[PDB]
């Protein structure tokens, strides 16, 4: 059976962390949903592109649970996921089903707001550092691609490929994520 | 004053392809108009992200020249580049006035089609390289980005940092480029 994604989509998120995951996801033959917090209409992202969502995250939230969870950056998209009720009752729901839960430059911050992965071992963005470690319930690694158990996080748009080829290597495994890298012309 | 750069969206278009060199480029300070091919409305790329252009091709025309005409890949996306008299007519123009075109993956493909840059040392990605020697008017390469003169190519979404990096180079200097790149997190 053919794997899902549901990838929320805030205004201000990082476009190229939204896309490069959606995009390089259904080239592994993953079921992306691009779910958009404020509803159904288009989100302007953190650098004016601007992206129409599949669904609202409420339509797309009754489609689930989903085999990961993916959380893009941008400091006032990963702002509107950490304030958002409806992202905690996700995120609470995914760590308690044992699901992959996917985050990226400051993306991870939402973890924090919503106490999830406490312990984990995690990377950020470097200017979301102190943020993410404010209480010291994470420990920090530098490594560009960051997987402790069913946390995966990653840095920043030049780490976005990294990322999500790493997602659809925990989805779908090593074999085809080698595939899927191969035409990319990743260096 | 401020740099200028028109990016033609097309329907298929390469949506990472897109949106790292408009991010990109807008990080720079460049002034970045996202034109829409066949209008106004919504363009569902090749991984079926779809983006809200800014503006029509038509009306991004009568606001230029630029000094970037940038021409993302995805094999359908370029062949509605290749196919359109608005896309001709801008490259002559911009080729004409001695502007900088950038193309990448099949996106050059393209500059074959509309006759552009005949002579140029150019790359593609590798699955486009056939349809871009028909005829031999170009130099093949296999560099992640290649630049010469004015035309300005690369290979891939994985390149396409590269590609964006190289473009803001040659509008507003490596200075710039350098200090755009940093927060990027590229290796
Ligand atoms: C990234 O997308 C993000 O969330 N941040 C805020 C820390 C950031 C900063 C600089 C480049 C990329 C990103
Ligand atoms: C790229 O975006 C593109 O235009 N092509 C067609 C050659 C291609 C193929 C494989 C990966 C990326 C691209
Ligand atoms: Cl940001
Ligand atoms: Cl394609």
């Amino acid at each position: 059976a053919s794997k899902r994604a549901l990838v929320i989509l805030a205004k201000g998120a990082e476009e190229m962390e939204t896309v490069i995951p959606v995009d390089v996801m259904r080239r592994a033959g993953i079921k992306v949903t691009v779910a958009g917090l404020a509803g159904k209409d288009p989100v302007q992202c953190s650098r004016d592109v601007v992206i129409c969502p599949d669904a609202s995250l409420e339509d797309a939230k009754k489609e689930g649970p989903y085999d990961v969870v993916v959380l893009p950056g941008g400091n006032l998209g990963a702002q509107n996921l950490s304030e958002s009720a409806a992202v905690k009752e996700i995120l609470k729901e995914q760590e308690n089903r044992k699901g992959l839960i996917a985050a990226i430059c400051a993306g991870p911050t939402a973890l924090l707001a919503h106490e999830i992965g406490f312990g984990s071992k995690v990377t950020t963005h470097p200017l979301a550092k102190d943020k993410m470690m404010n209480g010291g319930h994470y420990t920090y690694s530098e490594n560009r691609v960051e997987k402790d158990g069913l946390i995966l996080t990653s840095r920043g748009p030049g780490t976005s490929f990294e990322f999500a080829l790493a997602i659809v290597e925990a989805l779908n495994g090593k074999e085809v994520a080698a595939q899927v890298k191969a035409p990319l012309v990743l260096k």
